[PDB]
């Protein structure tokens, strides 16, 4: 099964989501991935590469979520509506994804090297956004999506879609 | 005896440099230089302690919002002040960046803490509402959040121009 390496990455993500970044260790991960301890160092040069590849995988996943919503939009109007859907789904559908997102941000805040990950994440998000909006608005919009998602997710009383749709309409206005 | 204050201070310090998982009564008591019993006496537990520690941090940030939007006498002066706020909030203190992120992770994991992240947003909108209508204040607070995070976790933060244009659009009408 050539999927042992992939399983290690997934178990690493599960571990971080459930117990936090500080609990990351070769032994704990091997157990969750159901692979011998030696498999950790056979496939990975160290914890950094492991973490980079793990968060990179999580990163690919969310980017695909952008693709799922935006790729199905025919014009600006559907795109704006699609973005609202994206914001609400990201803010409440998966607590695991919200936690992994926040873990990554804390890591990148602490260790600059990991900002290569967040930088590449923001860039890919913008790519799909630029399939409907110009580069500038796409950048402004990505920051809005980030903020709306965060404020809904950590809210005691999350705002509704009308408010989300209006902010989106406003940020994507060029008249 | 400012033991309570020192404990709250040591808590933020520990979280800021060592990470949330390193918080324990023992370690914090050590940092603050107080007897282990002080931790259990002044606080009902780690929850109430983190709640008050982070509560102090948000006071610190809300204070920054003020003294920024504080002296704008215009909607346009307000906009430029928000821009300044965004850039200062993303470059000046890595401590504050880390602490905001630690709070965000805790609230994501334990909904109970979403009470203070909720109160933070509320207190932020209060200052913003001094210049903009309620709906706009709310949308703006979210944009401020997103722009700040994107500038901070980028390899090359975007320029002031981008920040101001985004603000100009979200505060349109």
């Amino acid at each position: 099964d050539p999927q042992r390496r992939e399983r290690i990455l997934a178990a690493t993500l599960d571990l971080i989501a459930e117990e936090g970044i500080a609990r990351v260790s070769h032994r704990r991960i091997a157990q969750r991935a159901g692979v011998p301890l030696g498999s950790m160092t056979y496939h990975f040069t160290g914890i950094e590469q492991l973490l980079r590849e793990a968060f990179g995988r999580f990163t690919d996943h969310i980017v695909a979520v952008f693709d799922e919503h935006l790729g199905a939009a025919a014009d600006r109007d559907e795109a704006r509506e699609a973005v609202a859907d994206l914001v609400h789904e990201l803010s409440e559908d998966s607590q695991r994804d919200l936690v992994l997102t926040q873990e990554l941000y804390t890591l990148a805040a602490r260790q600059p090297a990991y900002r290569e990950l967040t930088h590449e994440w923001m860039r890919r998000s913008r790519v799909h956004l630029e399939k409907h909006f110009d580069p500038g608005t796409a950048r402004q919009l990505d920051a809005l999506i980030e903020g709306l998602t965060l404020h809904r997710a950590l809210a005691r009383e999350p705002h509704g879609r009308a408010l989300t749709l209006e902010a989106i309409a406003r940020i994507t206005t060029t008249d």
